[PDB]
């Protein structure tokens, strides 16, 4: 038993062993896993074992995929029987809105290896004989997946792990972690102490518990979930093939073949289900493990009834087992995966809702991150720092109670959920604007989506096609192009960075040149291999003092990188996160100057207040820092101010521009605006998937700036070889629907790429999409076909930009 570990993993469940297997197979030395009692003693052993190629999301299709592919090679690897049953999986549409969901999911899977099929009821009768075909309209089918034995899965990964040099001590629970100023760790088991260069928390529902050992709120809550096992069924025994795993979405239950009977479990109402609040307040009772909850069948009876109806053999069969167990839910049901910001060398893999299908893939992910220094592909959706102080256990219970219940609701585009809202993270502006718009949840913040025109509909109305906020966004669009309008942009991520090494810090953290004093420019942080880890505004205020602006979802994601690089290069700087004390305000449109000039004594002429210049001034004797910048592409300023002034400032500006007919606007409006200027959004046109040259960002990337910035020589290798694909811009005539991004694009039979984002263009009266395509298909004038809701629409690459920006005009 060694006293210096390279990587220590707290957890012997199936996600901990996943990481040990992959880290050790990758050749990491001294991998050490510490478990409280025994492997699989957590949630894992009792799991229903369902493993599907299917995911509603986008990049999570790759986690599921990487898992399934590994799980196959695993008997062959270890000598052990993992218990992988692979009949296929089939989600049922029983309503027509559900057929629509399937068409929307299929266009999103087309540009993925994940092989997926929209199938007829005839192919489901042949596939699942005992099924009631009476209301079934269609099915979503993935061949090559099904379920697996969690025990046999975990043990098989351990044998792979041990065999490649991972040491798996148990029982040896951590009782104490102490951070060391040199970035290492001190772990404390009842066996003794040891030092790991990094630590990985994979402690299931104890994750929150262990996180506190180094003073962290991990927003996780154990949830009660039951499933049911029947006795043998004669018609089930009589089938020659194994039934494919079903999901009657409209009943909200999954079902599968267990031996010669049926295993099924529902997701009860968010009002009906139970959570382990007591375990967050008091912590998990010690001496818990290899252990279940008392069943509560009566609370899911409504759902059993439905199950009996879709599959009538159940009406006769008998129940053998009711497994009521705990699962670790984060607020949005997604796991928290990656290095935790604020603490050095602490990674997490916690809050897994679907840990058995996620384990393999998440293990290859984290491991490829540890051993490379950057994520292999982009999963900011899974990023552990997407939460914050606002993610209080109050909120954490509410939305998690929702994520459960909403497991099988219809996955709409621009989906909105209201559990736990609003949060503590709100600008003074919120209370002003709430009564007059639809507020979209972004990173805890409440920020408007679209503003209510009077006499027109204001209910929440999601759809796969154009919906009730269509023309209001048009009026908003028309508003900013004609006059002047104000949007709230307080959610931005905001970093101030002063100190002696700061230009040495930013000049290597960024690919663009460092802006002259009193200026701003758009800069990207590349990963060492060349992907766009982040885009953000670099404002240069006092010589050597910088203000960094970024997106609300990409705030702590981006800070973490800046912090770590300051640590690695041993930079002498100071970085504070001023994000919450500042409110932001965009004022954009032709009339911005006429309106803002009358509120300030500062000269706002185009000659005097240049584009991208930053300046300190007072708007109505309210101290503000104004940047001549706008994501709209229209004449405009961003006014950064203290959170208290937001109302007083907003009011002054509204009052002021009443002469020019000033009005409000929001993000939905803002999308349509920027897309016409062909502006790229990080996380959309670009993220860790993409490098800046192929995303058409050559403009912001000075490959001959003297500094060997993070990612330079990588890029120089890309530029030298030449791109394989390039980001283009398309228009298309649609009927009733617009693209939003992640729709597949077709050329003469094959799928050849995808759209990253879309919108209707209110000025040319067509639709607009950004898209990745082969270079042979990337010329201006080139036609492609874009899959939108089951129908292919012809689209054609235009010369970008559609609308010139005010300075270029
Ligand atoms: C309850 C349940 C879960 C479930 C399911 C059905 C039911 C009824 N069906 C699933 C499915 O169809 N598909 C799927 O992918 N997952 C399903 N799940 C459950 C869940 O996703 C998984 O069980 C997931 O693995 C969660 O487990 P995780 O890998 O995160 O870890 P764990 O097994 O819960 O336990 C972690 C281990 O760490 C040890 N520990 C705890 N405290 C300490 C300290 N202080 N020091 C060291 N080690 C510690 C625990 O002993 C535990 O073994």
């Amino acid at each position: 038993w060694k006293d210096r570990a390279e990587t220590v993993i707290i957890g012997g469940g199936c996600v901990g062993v996943s990481l040990a297997y992959h880290l050790a197979k990758a050749g990491m030395k001294d991998v050490v896993l510490l478990e409280k009692s025994e492997l699989t003693a957590g949630s894992t052993w009792h799991a229903a074992g369902l493993t599907t190629y299917f995911h509603p999301g986008i990049n999570l299709k790759k986690i599921h995929y990487d898992s399934i592919k590994l799980y196959e090679k695993l008997e062959e690897e270890t000598g052990q029987v993992v218990g992988f049953h692979q009949p296929g999986s089939i989600r049922l549409a029983t309503t027509p809105v559900r057929v629509d969901e399937f068409k929307y999911q299929m266009t999103r899977t087309g540009w993925h290896a994940t092989e997926q099929y929209l199938i007829e009821p005839e192919k489901i009768q042949e596939m699942f004989p005992l099924l009631n075909m009476n209301k079934v309209l269609a099915g979503l089918y993935n061949p090559g997946d099904g379920h697996i034995d969690p025990y046999s899965l975990t043990m098989a990964l351990a044998a792979g792990a041990r065999k490649c040099g991972a040491l798996l001590k148990y029982p040896a629970p951590v009782t104490s972690l102490k951070a060391r100023s040199d970035g290492t760790w001190d772990v404390e088991t009842p066996q003794g102490s040891m030092r790991a260069n990094r630590i990985v928390n994979a402690a299931g529902f104890w994750a929150r518990e262990v996180g506190k050992m180094i003073g962290l709120e991990h927003p996780l809550i154990p949830v009660q979930h039951q499933y049911v096992v029947t006795s043998t069924i004669p018609e089930v025994k009589a089938l020659k093939r194994e039934l494919p795993v079903l999901r009657d979405l409209e009943g909200s239950y999954y079902l599968r073949q267990e031996r010669d009977g049926l295993l099924f479990g529902p997701y009860e109402s968010q009002e009906k289900m139970k959570v382990q609040d007591s375990w967050v307040t008091n912590g998990v009772p010690p001496g818990f493990g290899k252990e279940l909850f008392e069943s509560d069948l009566d609370r899911i009876m409504e759902h059993i009834k439905a199950a009996m109806e879709m599959v009538p053999v159940l009406k006769k069969a008998d129940i053998i087992n009711v497994v009521n167990g705990p699962i670790t839910y984060s607020p949005d049901i997604l796991p928290m995966v990656g290095p935790h910001q604020g603490v050095r060398n602490y990674w997490v893999a916690i809050g897994f809702g679907y840990g058995i299908i996620h384990a393999g893939g998440v293990g290859k992910y984290l491991s490829d991150w540890i051993l490379h220094g950057e994520p292999p592909f982009d999963l900011i959706e899974l990023d552990p720092n997407r939460y914050g102080k606002w993610t209080t256990t109050q909120y954490t219970e509410a939305k998690a109670r929702e994520s459960y219940g909403f497991n099988n609701i219809v996955g709409y585009p621009k989906e909105e959920r209201f559990a736990g809202r609003p949060t503590q993270r709100v600008s003074g502006l919120y209370q002003r604007l709430e009564s007059k718009c639809s507020m979209g949840f972004h990173a805890g913040w409440e920020q408007p989506h679209w503003f209510y025109k009077p006499g027109q509909d204001t209910q929440y109305r999601p759809s796969f096609r154009r919906t009730n906020w269509f023309e209001p966004v048009g009026s908003e669009y028309k508003q900013v192009m004609q006059r002047v309008a104000v949007t709230d942009l307080s959610p931005f991520g905001k970093f101030n960075i002063k100190g002696q090494d700061s230009i040495r810090l930013l000049d290597h953290l960024f690919a663009n040149v460092i802006p002259k004093v009193g200026f701003t420019n758009i800069s990207h942080m590349l990963t060492p291999k060349g992907r766009v880890y982040a885009e953000l505004t670099v404002s240069h205020q006092s010589p050597g003092e910088f203000l960094l602006i970024t997106g609300s979802g990409s705030e702590l994601h981006d800070l973490r990188w800046i912090e770590e690089e300051a640590v690695k290069g041993g930079y002498d700087v100071e970085i504070k996160n001023i994000t919450d004390e500042l409110g932001v305000l965009g004022v954009a449109g032709p009339q911005a100057r006429k309106v803002l000039q009358k509120l300030t004594s500062e000269d706002l002429s185009d000659d005097v207040f240049k584009f991208l210049q930053t300046k300190s001034l007072k708007v109505s004797n309210i101290p503000v820092t104004a940047i001549r910048i706008s994501y709209t592409g229209e004449l405009g300023w961003e006014l950064y101010h203290r959170r208290e002034d937001s109302v007083a400032l907003y009011d002054a500006i509204m009052n002021a521009g009443q002469e020019e007919g000033i009005d409000n606007f929001g993000t939905y409006a803002m999308n349509a605006l920027r897309l016409e200027k062909a502006f790229r959004a990080w996380g959309l046109e670009m993220n860790c998937d993409t490098n800046p040259l192929e995303a058409g960002l050559e403009y912001f990337v000075k490959l001959n700036k003297p500094a060997d910035f993070i990612g330079k020589q990588a890029l120089k290798q890309i530029k030298a070889k030449g791109l394989k694909r390039r980001l283009v811009c398309l228009t298309l005539a649609t009927d009733d629907v617009d693209p939003e991004g992640n729709e597949s694009i077709w050329y003469n039979g094959k799928v050849v790429g995808n759209t990253t984002s879309g919108s209707y263009s209110y000025s040319i009266q067509k639709s607009l999409a950004f898209a990745y395509v082969p270079v042979q298909l990337s010329e201006v004038g080139q036609q492609v076909e874009v899959e939108l809701l089951g129908k292919n629409y012809p689209a054609v690459i235009i010369q970008e930009p559609l609308v010139l920006t005010e300075p270029t005009r």
